[PDB]
Order: structure tokens, then C-alpha cells, then sequence
């Protein structure tokens, strides 16, 4: 029993976190292999944060130009390139703790696990969704910057996010692992802003089926809803329409617990129009979106307590 | 910026973690130098788990039966014995990876990451506050028992957790790494179920205090209170009355913010009895307890934003 926040064990991402300097700019870099990948703005100057050129910049840049410690142990840069708003630098000598590994995208609603860095010294794991703006509400300091996110499955870590920056509200921004920002943000100091965001309710869906799963079954109803008539609701209280595909996603928690997706549908409905009452579901006075449905699976029981 | 709820690193006790089998029963054991920590009840047998008497179930078993296996090498136990609530397995092979380790005893209201584990192997990291009434929020299924909570400082894992079994309300009751329980929880099947729980009035002041050096200061008033006032308040929400140690060790956050803790006392009393307003704090529309001084000292910037 018990629903919490969980992240994945940290050890294999530790185990390839490194620092990068360039100039009086250090941050953090991902060593895998004999390739450490890092946010280009390590090059920036800090005189000219508005408008850097990074072609223009990299191109002053040799491989020594570059410092790059694992630990107490310097690692000879050997080449390097930029790709999108990454670097990679190629060192003399391949991670021998290195994982099996993938780069992935993840999409909008998705969640991973964040290993905070700091000087190449990991520091805190805590897990993430990527918000439908595209930002994460993160935890990060200066220098935090090329702290990694990713999930696992089966010993194979899917690295899904690099950290770049830090937005006026407080939340964060960054790239997948190819350096192809997630949402419209840049590199560099403007006055860009996280646009509106939503709640997402397939994964409100699948933390009421959670709920359920888990034993408790008061906000249930006698209703049923119509996808139309349950997104004319959602769009009053700013959560995102739900669509067919998002239906079936729901199939085997609905199956588990034995509660239709549409009549999971009417007793949210219920609780958006009507609140909770004063009570709490799963510890919660409020209606929790940053579980997934494969968040749910993979953290409670196979079995209802019915 | 941001605020979480942050693990620590768990990749040092990650390589800690090993199977333990004694006849048809697994769980997890604590691998450190050349010993194996368990929970005792691994011996306990399926057709009497009311009425065990530890003591005369562990004289009959042997060295060898006991299995332990670590990945996929098996470690052959060379002797035991019994610690209060633990085993520990003498094995003959030092555990390459042990870390930097020290056992401690932790106190009501202080935090620590726990590592979920099933079959030896890792499964999920989260924070948890130990409750005043000795129980943690845990996220456990079956086979979980054997998992480890610690924490680390300069590399060195202080581990202050074992995990033993689950409450009829769903949270969780373990042992520190001597065996010894904390709250008045035995290991066996009984009525016993935690007791009433209280608010960690130390956590939600400290954790006023990182709303403010995170920026936002909307819950301040122009009053100030005596201990005695507070307490009286206190005692009508169910928080744990504030003493002058508490004050003491609320020093630090104290002059970085320049809020005077009985100002901020004032602040919290107000909340109390007028509620939020529909406001958020840190992103929560409750009051927090589960983060203590030293967390946010740990995870906040050391210079507010005035
Ligand atoms: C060069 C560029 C792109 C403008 C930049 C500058 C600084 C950083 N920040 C580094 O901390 C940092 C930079 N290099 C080493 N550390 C921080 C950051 O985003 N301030 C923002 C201030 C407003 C305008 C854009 C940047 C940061 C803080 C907390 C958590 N995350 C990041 C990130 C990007
Ligand atoms: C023998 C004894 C002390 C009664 C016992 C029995 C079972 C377990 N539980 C094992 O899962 C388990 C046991 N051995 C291997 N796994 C689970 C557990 O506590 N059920 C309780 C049921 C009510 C009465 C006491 C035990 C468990 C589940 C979820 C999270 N945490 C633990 C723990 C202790």
C-alpha cells in the first residue's frame, strides 16, 4: 500500500555525470562512451548573453578549450561538435560505467526521473512530468545545467531531457538528447515566457483508478458520461479534452478495477463540478495529474483491494 | 528555483542490495563488508506468523539455510545471528561496493530516502518523513520488506531504516540497522496499529522559511506571538507545541530571510485559524511538514530573492 512520487534508482545516470568548463563557465556533461554531451551555452560569454552566435562562437573554440573531470580525473578532449543546442565532445577514453542506453522524446504528459548535479556531483533524484507547456516544475540551482532526466526499463536507461535554463516563473526548460528544445524556448536571455498550461487528465484518470486499486472507492458515482459531454466540462475547468486513444490507453486499469473509462469519466466530472468535500484521495486534497497510467501500473499492486 | 521533494543519490546502496531465502519466504537483505542485514522474520513460518518465538525457530535452522544471492552470484553464509529484530548473515565474500557507511537512529519529524526493493533488486526512490507517531508514508508492496532508508553526507550513507512490515491503514513500521523498532510495533501478526498522529509544527515553519528565500512572502503579517500564545493555537490544530530548542535551530533561516521566528510563528497562527484564501505556498494548498530545516537548508539557495 501507499502512493508516492518515485523515481528510478540513480546509480547508472551517477555513474556518468561529469563537469565541463569552458572559460569561467562550468556545468554538468554526460559522459557515455568516449562522447560527453553538454548544453552549448557552456561557450557563452558572459558579457553577451542576449545574442550569441554559437557557430560564431564554437568556431574560436580548440579541444583544449574544453575541461572535462570525472571526479578527480581529467578527461582529454579529443574532438568535438555541436548538434542542435548540445555539444559533443569526444574524450580519450571510454566510460567504463557506462550503461546500456537509448535516447528517446518524450512526449507532453510523460514522466521521467531527474538526477540534480551540481560541478558534476549528483545531488537529489525526484521525479518530473513534462507539463503540456512544455516546462518541468523542477528543483534547480545556478549550475544545475546539464543534469540529466531519463527512465528504466529492464537495466536500459532511456535518457529523455537535458536541463538548459531556468523561465521567470521559477520552472525549467530544456532539450532531449539530440538538443532539440522541448517547447518553443531558445538558449540564450530573452524575454520568452511558459505559455498557458492545462492539467492532464489521463493521468488524473489513471490516479482515481489508482485510488481504486488501492481500496478506496468514495467519489465513484451512478453515472455515465459521453467523451462530448465530459470534454464540454473539461474545457470549463481547463483540463485537456479527452480522446478515444486516451480511452484505451485506460483498458487494463479499467479492467483491473472493473469501472468503465466513461464511468470513471462521470465521477470525475463530479468532482470537478462539485470539489472533494473536505477529503482526501490518496493523501490528496487535490486531483493529481503528474502519474501516468504506466506510472500507476508500475507502483501498485496487480491485484484490487476490493 | 522550485521546491520538491528530493531524494538522495541511491546508486551507494544500490549495490548494498541482495536476496535473502530461508525456506519458501524472500526478501531483501543489506550486504555491507562481509554481512548481510534481514529483517528476522524471514524465518517465520507461513502457518504461525501470530505466535512466533524467534529465538526457538533460529536455533533450528543452519548456515545453510539461508540463501543468499547477489545479482546472480550466490554468497555462501558461513554463520548468523540474531540482533534484536535483524539477522545478520556473515557471508564469505566482501561486497566490493561497500560504501563509506555509518548505522544511526534516527528521531520523529526527521527525513531520510528510501530505496524500494523486491527480489534484491531496485525499484523506486522517494523522501520520507519519519511521523511523531513512528510510522512512515511509504510506498510498499509485498516483498518490499528488507528495503533501506538512509542518508548521505560527503559520500558517507548513514542508514537509519529497515523496512519490516505494513499498518492496517497502509503506512509503514521498520527498525534501525541494530533491530531495534521504532514506535511500540512488534514483528507479528497482532491488532496493533499506529497511533494518533501529529503535525511537525518544526518542518511547516521551516518550510515557510523556503517559501520566503524562494521569493514569496504573502502569508507575513505585522504581529508577533510568545511561545505560550503559539502553543495554545497549537494544541487546537493538532501540531506539536513549539519549544525553545526548535526556535534555536530555526536560527540560520531566521537571518538569511530577517524574519524573527516568533514573527513567523505569528504568520503560521494566522494561517491556522484563517486558512490559505485559495492561495498556494511553494505550490501546495496546504501547509507542509515533511521537510526539515536542514532540508531546505540543503535545498534552497543560500541567497534569498528579496
Ligand atoms: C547563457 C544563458 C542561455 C542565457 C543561460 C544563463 C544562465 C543559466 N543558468 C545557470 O545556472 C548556468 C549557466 N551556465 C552555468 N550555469 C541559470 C538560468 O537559467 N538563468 C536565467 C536568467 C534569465 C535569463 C536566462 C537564464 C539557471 C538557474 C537555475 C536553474 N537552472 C538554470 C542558463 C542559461
Ligand atoms: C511475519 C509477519 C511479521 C507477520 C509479516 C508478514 C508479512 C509481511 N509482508 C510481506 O510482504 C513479506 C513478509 N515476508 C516477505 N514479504 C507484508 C505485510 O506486512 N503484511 C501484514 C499483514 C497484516 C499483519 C502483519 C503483516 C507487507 C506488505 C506490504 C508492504 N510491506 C510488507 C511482513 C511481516
Amino acid at each position: 500500500s501507499g502512493f508516492r512520487k518515485m523515481a528510478f534508482p540513480s546509480g547508472k545516470v551517477e555513474g556518468c555525470m561529469v563537469q565541463v568548463t569552458c572559460g569561467t563557465t562550468t556545468l554538468n556533461g554526460l559522459w557515455l562512451d568516449d562522447t560527453v554531451y553538454c548544453p552549448r551555452h557552456v561557450i557563452c560569454t558572459a558579457e553577451d548573453m542576449l545574442n550569441p552566435n554559437y557557430e560564431d562562437l564554437l568556431i574560436r573554440k580548440s579541444n583544449h578549450s574544453f575541461l572535462v573531470q570525472a571526479g578527480n580525473v581529467q578527461l582529454r578532449v579529443i574532438g568535438h561538435s555541436m548538434q542542435n543546442c548540445l555539444l559533443r565532445l569526444k574524450v580519450d577514453t571510454s566510460n567504463p560505467k557506462t550503461p546500456k542506453y537509448k535516447f528517446v522524446r518524450i512526449q507532453p504528459g510523460q514522466t521521467f526521473s531527474v538526477l540534480a548535479c551540481y560541478n558534476g556531483s549528483p545531488s537529489g533524484v525526484y521525479q518530473c512530468a513534462m507539463r503540456p507547456n512544455h516546462t518541468i516544475k523542477g528543483s534547480f540551482l545556478n549550475g544545475s545545467c546539464g543534469s540529466v532526466g531519463f527512465n528504466i526499463d529492464y537495466d536500459c536507461v532511456s535518457f529523455c531531457y537535458m536541463h538548459h535554463m531556468e523561465l521567470p516563473t521559477g520552472v525549467h526548460a530544456g532539450t532531449d538528447l539530440e538538443g532539440k528544445f522541448y517547447g518553443p524556448f531558445v538558449d540564450r536571455q530573452t524575454a520568452q515566457a511558459a505559455g498557458t498550461d492545462t492539467t492532464i487528465t489521463l493521468n488524473v484518470l489513471a490516479w482515481l483508478y489508482a485510488a481504486v486499486i488501492n481500496g478506496d472507492r468514495w467519489f465513484l458515482n451512478r453515472f455515465t458520461t459521453t467523451l462530448n459531454d465530459f470534454n464540454l466540462v473539461a474545457m470549463k475547468y481547463n483540463y485537456e479534452p479527452l480522446t478515444q486513444d486516451h480511452v484505451d490507453i485506460l483498458g487494463p486499469l479499467s479492467a483491473q478495477t472493473g469501472i468503465a473509462v466513461l464511468d470513471m469519466c462521470a465521477a470525475l466530472k463530479e468532482l470537478l463540478q462539485n470539489g472533494m468535500n473536505g477529503r482526501t484521495i490518496l493523501g490528496s486534497t487535490i486531483l493529481e495529474d503528474e502519474f501516468t497510467p504506466f506510472d500507476v501500473v508500475r507502483q501498485c499492486s496487480g491485484v484490487t483491494f476490493q
